[PDB]
């Protein structure tokens, strides 16, 4: 029957060599352990994930394996085939992953296309075939931890997830958080696995999940002393000292201009909804 062996961490017994292969036998089939991953000696034992490779041979790999039967793992969409689903390499040595038509979107413009990112484990057929699984929700709520509330206005590589009618489930994985995008927030409906750039709108405190848009910054035109300060605020970590009642010898000696002029470049700014201000000076937002 079906070799329950594959897709799983075997120790086996290296029986010979070749220039370019470890042969590693474990309950009467032989696994090919390709020689560049590191040394071993004929005779001892090695530990590694069996799997089978696209030209229908037994490998295993001591390489760090990230998706498993157990453990899910990223993987980069290689290749989409109507008539079967998408093939996703998470870095198995010379196998790529089969992702079924049966569990993506009906709406092929729903789909993932190359390039796109998607996290799977792994599940082997009665046939001996590998098929990715997609992560669920619950699944991400597992990995993420809360985000944090002080991230208004940043950007952010964004991996959709989960589509809904009411807007787009994300994760952003240089952070490890979880965020939304409204239908009103974007454009086209996002696809399956689609590697998004988000901006940071709000703070959703019920589940701590990111607000997030796709849309452009307002445009909000600047007069020249305000675009003067606006740049002193971004090369200064977002906060200085001064603000409207700020004496006009601090103004002239930072930025040349008098108390009206720095006074009428705060309003411009304040206006374009670019800083507040209290007793401590100006912060950009
Ligand atoms: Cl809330």
């Amino acid at each position: 029957g079906m070799n329950t062996n594959l897709a799983s961490f075997i120790v086996g017994l290296i029986i010979d060599e070749n220039d370019r292969f470890y042969f590693v036998q474990k309950d009467g089939q032989t696994y090919a352990l390709a020689k560049e991953e590191g040394q071993h000696t004929v005779g001892d034992t090695v530990k590694g994930f069996a799997y089978t490779d696209m030209k229908q041979k037994l490998r295993l790999t001591t390489l760090e394996v990230t998706a498993t039967q157990d453990q899910f793992g990223w993987g980069r969409v290689t290749e989409v085939r109507k008539d079967l689903g998408v093939f996703v390499d998470t870095g198995l040595p010379d196998k790529e992953i089969v992702v079924s038509l049966d569990i993506l979107p009906e709406l092929k413009e729903l789909w993932p296309k190359k390039g796109d990112q998607l996290y799977i484990r792994l599940e082997v057929d009665k046939k001996d075939r590998i098929w990715g699984l997609l992560a669920y929700q619950e699944d991400f709520q597992r990995l993420a931890r809360p985000a944090y509330n002080n991230m208004q206005n940043q950007n952010w590589p964004a991996i959709v997830y989960r589509l809904k009618l009411s807007g787009t489930f994300v994760y952003l994985p240089e952070n490890n958080m979880l965020g939304f995008i409204h239908p009103s927030e974007r454009y086209a409906e996002p696809r399956l696995g689609q590697v998004l750039d988000a901006r940071v709108i709000g703070f959703r405190e019920v589940d701590r999940t990111l607000n997030l848009s796709l849309k452009p910054r307002s445009f909000e035109m600047l007069e020249n002393d305000a675009q003067m300060i606006l740049t002193y605020l971004e090369s200064n970590g977002g906060f200085m000292t001064l603000n409207d009642k700020s004496s006009p010898d601090d103004i002239k000696a930072t930025f040349g201009i008098s108390k009206g002029q720095f006074k009428k470049a705060l309003g411009g700014l304040m206006k374009a909804g670019k800083i507040k201000q209290d007793q401590f000076g100006t912060e950009l937002i």
